[PDB]
């Protein structure tokens, strides 16, 4: 591949609800925001069925909950600009409709809540730096001005917290290597400088917690394999060697952590179907890669349930969503098999960020 | 000790509000709840000052957020009765007042929310059976009509969830034994049937869970040395043997996972001062007791603020609220010294088991 | 029980061969010690035949490998001196006969092999104190003078090595508590000073080092639990608090590291049968006591085979020794029922210490 | 590189003797053997001087400690066939001269001590199959007829025990990928059929077990960096995926446990230093990469001394010894610089295998 390559992303943005119901956010044919919902927080519920938030949008969407348990979408304009629009109250299917923060934006946005309740939204600007913007209350539609971190960047950020509440955020940069910048204290308008975790990454980083405290960092590498870095101090400055996995994946990765406390990881595999491999133990060696029948389109977007079980949402060949979930809260269940969520078909909105 | 006696308890009950800030409720010399919040969240922050709730109450207060980010507070009342109020949005200090949930109650209120986002509320009943009611819908003022399963109790109930989502609860039974039940499907109306689980217990049971899912169960033995036990499966049904800390305990412990994910236990000790134990290791061995300076009039009610930093409030000899903290989110951070959260003098209120 | 009890110990002694085959050592009824080994080296193999050394001797036989492979043999005599014996060549059944070493003895020996491939015995000696002597060369029967050691014992000593080549030796004290002295070299004749440990043991002390290097002790206490604490650094100074396994037990305990480098322990329950407990998981909660059928009459010892296997001694109520082992080798395989190796009764020879 | 390229091996054996005394083997620009020695277990010792065997060899020496202490080490002489001799007594320099073994041998010889106490030689015989020879009793100079085990070989092979006792065998295959074959019961001439780990390797196979009894294998991969597999249950069958560390290495590695139970690597690094890489926690992340100044000729040769010490061996520029090793029996230890143990110089006499 390419070093420069941003590999296929997920084809939806999920979250959960207050009562922990999925909703899933995707981008259709009419260029607008879409969304479903489970009618119960488990993976054999049935679904509301596809409803339309009004307005063109012209890049993913991106959610997050807020600390009063409301839903809140993020989306780049046909001004390039950046909108968001909100659940009226937890739980309900009452909507704002597209609100205006500004700013220019050259990537998909990325949200993440601070440890005090107040959401956060990273993005690539119009002079290819990291900026962003903030709620400046709590769960509030009240947003200070922008604001620039620098840097130059490549992929779209991640964002994501440390265990003593510094937000970290990871970006690819113009030597498409892995770069990263913190907050030196939790939620606060403080941060480090900019610094190299040096690979070559191929897609989108995708960051996780572990049961440590201790991020961890997946992402493709040059050679088209999974490769990852784990902390392992207590700052943000002491990392591990990168380690690769064997096996050519094609899209980027999703990293689940189960309710066993060990991770997992979803990818588009080589022979285009969904792969999964997960840790044998703690920190553990990892399973070889097995995989799940049917091609797939996108790479895979994954969710937990209110009873832990883990959910996969992918597009299937006719462009529609489909589904699959473990049958058991249990990390050796088995599997269903793909199901639909008709109704609607899919495009990939994503930024293009050459 | 008496094999039926229990152990001191905390003098507060603590909550951290959708912005992290922490409240805690306790009771006056007038018998009336008062609260007192963190005015940010942070440890060194100033608190608001002692605010009261108008009504006489004749139980601790027990206190969970809702999953809409909202605090609901359940007492019993004059009447022997349930009572309960909530904040009206979430990070306002604007409450309900008190409102009637009935029945007839002998213990202090628990309180667990559901993975559903369904508070649900157990207590020892008028004949001395374990009860339950539950809100009916997420983060809503509609509730389940009283329902009974069964035993005998002689402590408070304590409930935690499983990972998979599963409702848990403990107490004490007639035998002196630890005993416990469990939704046999996440947040269902379903339930086992009483299992004990052997030993003779001398304080309130204390839940928590561990990173790797399993719960882990706290309490003070028939030689008053702390004494746990731990879930060593998937399911509710397969435990460790007891294992038993030297140390003599004089109150019911308080146990926290600190942001390394390893357990802490605190306890009042043998000299009446705080004592504090740790996990040194995953699963691991338990360091030596260490103890902080100062006498205390109660057990130990431990919280986590925004940054992950631990913080204690105890009861002093003045009868009024004392806390310390964390210098730094650190494992192995110094402490600051006993300081006072001064306004009002406090009384255990705790309902009188036998 | 009485604090200053010391529970039944085992009835003979064990050591594996050059060639792995067990080999055992008892006291019979004529005050002799009798030996008896494997023919080949799995727990299924047939025994040679009960086979006598000529003396009289007063004490348990202690036996250790030396680091030429050949077995060496070491008692108390009808003179309350320390005598030895030894194979002359590596799996061969021809031996020196019973050979001087001196001194004065009121324990049972225990023997070391240093790292530097030189035995080393220590014993109490008739002022109570800790005394040792060594191998000058290694696998060579040139000794030392004795020397002393200090402190005051009432107990037998146990000795092991730490990861780092440091002997550390174990026993009761004059307050009952556990006391230790160690090597502050590896193979050298620098010592610490005593130190206490604590706690009260009503048993001798059991030492076992785990993968991660550190030693365990393991001891029954003062309420006739078993009870336990280990190294948590790098060094003899740091330890962790004592903890209790619930449930009775009337032997000492026997410690073994199975191939999956967990641990496990035997001892004569409270119902006077064999009891077993083992770690679930690393370092980690401790399973319930399991039961074999069988009364016995002494406590167990324990030694794996070539393969792994785990096998058990101890004597019966007929005065015979009788043994069972692991089917597999594998932690969860079942055991076989006791099997007698008959031809002798066994007497116990321990030295009496008050 | 080339696929099939075997990446520079260490120029010396290494074994402890009985006492733990290293003795270092060597081949000169006589092409004889030539040893030397500690003459005291610790890594500042002396050493004795270089003395040599007199007779010409073809292969790189493997030596192996009987399970009575004694040394014994193999070689391949002038007519192609297996030569051995050891020391007539444990911890002395009286050796009995070479003597034939026989046989066609077309790589370096590897041994392999059984759990029963008999040695096993493995060698790519004249048609490029696996074969092997034992001793018929243990620590016993009568040896079996020789058998072949089949299969095509390209690299030397590499054998360890199974916790269980099981000999198995690593070695690359024609397809230039890992492949292994695995006694199916202890020390029995019972083997399994050839498998495939797979990958592709460009060195030969290192092989080390953990704390938790399994295997782990090392190697270098195709492009040049480190890559490792482990075992994930309790039988030779089951194992992890393959995962790389960055970094390109132009040696074979070495692995070795040190005393925390914690892996090491030492590998030559792509600047022709000595670099070495740890395991930070159990089964952990590993270490970025450490380098050691001093430009190298050859793979580290890796030992640990009686009080733990790691030491490291390699050819300098000088084609003379060097070594270097930790200055306290602790992870952390700071390093001595290159040190020469002078006398000789050495040459690779490694069987070229294409
Ligand atoms: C998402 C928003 O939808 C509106 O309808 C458009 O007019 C805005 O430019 C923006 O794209
Ligand atoms: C997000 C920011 O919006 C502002 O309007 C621009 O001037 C900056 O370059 C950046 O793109
Ligand atoms: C993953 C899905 O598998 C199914 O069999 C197909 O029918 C869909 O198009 C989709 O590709
Ligand atoms: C908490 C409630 O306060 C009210 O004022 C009382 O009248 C009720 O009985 C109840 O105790
Ligand atoms: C909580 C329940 O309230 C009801 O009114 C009573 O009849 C029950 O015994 C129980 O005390
Ligand atoms: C824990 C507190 O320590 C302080 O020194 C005392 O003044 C208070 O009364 C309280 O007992
Ligand atoms: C073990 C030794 O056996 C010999 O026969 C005795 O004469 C010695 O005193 C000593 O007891
Ligand atoms: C083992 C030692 O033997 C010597 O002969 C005695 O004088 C000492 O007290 C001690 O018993
Ligand atoms: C442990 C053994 O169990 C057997 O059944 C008995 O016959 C023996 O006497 C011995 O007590
Ligand atoms: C190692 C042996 O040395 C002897 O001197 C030679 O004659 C043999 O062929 C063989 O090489
Ligand atoms: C080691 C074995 O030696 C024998 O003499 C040969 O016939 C075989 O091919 C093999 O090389
Ligand atoms: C590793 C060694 O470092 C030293 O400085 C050099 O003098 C030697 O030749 C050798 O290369």
């Amino acid at each position: 591949i390419e070093n420069s390559a941003i590999a296929l992303s997920g084809i939806v943005s999920v979250a959960n609800n207050a009562d922990n119901r999925l909703e899933v956010f995707g981008v259709s044919t009419d260029s607008a925001v879409w969304h479903n919902w489970q009618t119960a927080p488990l993976p054999n519920s049935s679904w509301a069925g596809w409803n339309k938030f009004n307005g063109v949008v012209t890049s993913k969407p991106a959610v997050h909950r807020n600390s009063d348990g409301r839903l809140e979408v993020f989306v780049r304009g046909t001004d390039n600009a950046l909108w968001h629009n909100w659940q009226t109250a937890a739980d309900t299917n009452t909507w704002s409709s597209w609100q205006p923060l500004y700013g220019g934006i050259t990537s998909n946005p990325e949200v993440c809540l601070n440890s005090d309740g107040r959401l956060e939204v990273f993005v690539r600007g119009s002079d290819n730096a990291l900026w962003h913007i903030w709620q400046t209350a709590a769960h509030t539609n009240s947003w200070s001005n922008w604001k620039s971190l620098g840097g130059t960047l490549t992929s779209n950020p991640a964002a994501h917290l440390n265990a003593d509440g510094r937000i970290e955020v990871f970006a690819r940069g113009a030597d498409n290597a892995l770069w990263h910048i913190w907050q030196t204290a939790a939620h606060t308008d403080q941060w480090s400088n900019w610094q190299s975790l040096k690979s070559v990454i191929t897609s989108d980083p995708v960051v996780i917690n572990n049961c440590d405290g201790r991020l961890e960092v997946f992402a493709r590498g040059a050679d088209s394999t999974l490769r990852h870095i784990s902390q392992i101090g207590s700052d943000s400055v002491s990392w591990s060697n990168w380690q690769c996995l064997d096996g050519v994946i094609t899209s980027a990765p999703a990293a689940v952590k189960n309710i066993s406390g060990q991770l997992e990881v979803f990818a588009r595999g080589a022979d285009n179907t969904l792969w999964r491999t997960w840790q044998t133990s703690h920190n553990g060696p990892w399973s070889n890669w097995s995989s799940f029948t049917g091609i797939i389109a996108s790479a895979p977007t994954v969710a937990k349930n209110s009873d832990g079980r883990i959910e996969v949402f992918v597009l299937g060949l006719d462009k529609a969503l489909w589904h699959l979930w473990q049958t058991t809260s249990s990390t050796t269940s088995s599997w269903t098999t793909w199901a639909l969520i008709g109704g609607i078909t899919l495009i990939d909105a994503s930024v293009i960020l050459e």
